[PDB]
């Protein structure tokens, strides 16, 4: 069953990211006492209300953005791939992911070729097949390492030219349904991505690009449950996901470490054992 989890693998914020994580835009300062509190209500969500095992790893001063664990690793099934992230301060974020993962007991694959780049937050995992984005942090190389990895499933590739990574402006919120943000750039890629699958996915479109990365799951005892952003952050956004009544709506907010490209999808790491 698609979205089905046991597991999740998350890591604490380092000191650090305040004034040292990868940010597109230097502007706002961020809260890092505010931004640790999002965090823990995300990973409760997960682990006490949701009752997902957490694995929860250390934060590491050294490496500002180690709290984005999603793009260090890709897994489907007992496989998971850890990536050779496109951004070089991201690398040694690979060594405590591939201990966690092992010691889940799952198969690793790494990424030593050191011609490709592969970040996690480009990959969109429909559930029958997955979608690739080409942008600054992920190539061609790197695309097709995650082809031969799980090649029991088709891969194909789109342009991701305006936002950070493919998942920036959308993500998985139901079985056969994508959120999808209403810009033209959104709405272009996803033609593009339909028009190469054989199978045809619903689209839920949300007036807030960011507001389109949501997390998807389904727990045997509630069904499908959607973490969302809240109607204080895109209020407009949550209203449309409202819509999904037969969806455990569940409203987690992420507001600081926007402030660093990280949206909810980024933080997390999700593994059925
Ligand atoms: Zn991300």
């Amino acid at each position: 069953t698609f979205g089905r989890a046991t597991h999740v693998v998350v890591r604490a914020l380092p000191e650090s990211l305040a004034q040292q994580a990868l940010r597109r835009t230097k502007g706002d300062e961020v809260d890092f006492a505010r931004a640790e509190r999002q965090h823990q209500l995300y990973v409760g969500v997960l682990g006490s209300k949701l009752g997902l095992q957490v694995v929860q790893l250390p934060a590491d001063e050294s490496l500002p953005d180690c709290v984005f664990v999603e793009d260090v690793a890709v897994v489907c099934e007992e496989t998971a791939l850890i990536t050779r992230p496109g951004a070089p301060s991201r690398r040694k974020e690979a060594d405590m992911m591939k201990e966690a993962l092992e010691k889940l007991q799952l198969n690793i694959v790494e990424m030593k070729d050191e011609n490709a780049t592969l970040d996690g937050g480009d990959v969109l995992f429909t559930g029958r097949e997955f979608f690739v984005g080409l942008s600054k942090r992920t190539n061609q190389r790197g695309a097709e390492i995650l082809a031969d990895t799980f090649k029991d499933y088709a891969v194909s590739t789109v342009p991701v030219v305006d936002a950070l990574h493919l998942k920036s402006f959308c993500s998985m919120a139901g079985p056969n349904l994508i959120a999808i943000g209403s810009s033209e750039s959104a709405q272009k890629a996803l033609k593009i991505m339909q028009q190469m699958s054989d199978h045809r996915y619903d689209k839920l479109t949300v007036p807030d690009d960011t507001a389109a990365n949501c997390i998807y799951l389904n727990i045997p005892s509630k069904g499908h449950v959607l973490l969302h952003r809240t109607p204080e952050e895109y209020p407009e956004s949550a209203k449309v996901y409202e819509k999904l009544k037969d969806h455990m709506l569940i409203p987690v907010s992420n507001s600081e470490l926007e402030k660093v490209d990280g949206l909810l999808t980024c933080s997390s790491v999700l593994i059925n054992k």
